[PDB]
């Protein structure tokens, strides 16, 4: 096994994956890495395992019928490792904890969002629907450009965003277009 997190890429107490050499902090893993099962798999192999019992879930797809899906366990997993995807990227640390707004000429965003925000309520299975996921994912960046307005610091939250959306696309297999 690797000798760093994947998602944070730092040294420390590691958990193993048994099929395949990635490591985690405990609260790294989404889900957090749970208490017994030997031999325990990541999030990794959960979704590569999904792909493989049915290769035609990776056909594309159109975002509209994606967004109505119902959060059963296989989509609630999917949105769990689009959620770690977002927080493997350095970026995230941003977007991660709660915000505050007091700066000359801006006025923060009516519904403050979060990526901890998001994590608690995934795992407090409050999304019925995927479309309730990305929306908050998406209202994150959202708030962010509209709040640092013509600042450079907005470019973080394009960044950030991108990282989301190019993962949305292939996690759930949505038909690539120009
Ligand atoms: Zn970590
Ligand atoms: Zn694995
Ligand atoms: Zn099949």
């Amino acid at each position: 096994n690797s000798n760093i997190c994947e998602v944070c890429n730092k040294w420390g107490r590691l958990f193993c994956c048994d099929t395949c050499p990635r490591s985690f902090h405990e609260h790294c893993h989404i889900p957090s890495v749970e208490a017994n099962k030997n031999p325990w798999s990541c999030i990794f192999c959960r979704i590569k395992t999904i792909q493989e019992r049915c290769p035609e879930s990776q056909s594309g797809h159109q975002e509209s019928e994606v967004l109505m899906r119902q959060m059963l366990p296989e989509e609630q997993l999917k949105c769990e490792f689009l959620l770690l995807k977002v927080y493997c990227d350095s970026k995230s640390c941003f977007f991660a904890s709660e915000p505050y707004y007091n700066r000359e000429g801006s006025q923060g965003p009516q519904k403050p969002m979060w990526l901890n925000k998001v994590k608690t309520s995934l795992n407090e299975q409050m999304y019925t629907r995927v479309e309730g996921f990305v929306q908050d994912m998406r209202l994150i960046f959202h708030n962010h450009k509209e709040f640092y307005r013509e600042d450079k610091f907005t470019r973080l939250g394009i960044q950030v965003q991108d990282i989301f959306e190019k993962n949305f696309r292939n996690i759930f297999a949505i038909q690539e277009t120009s």
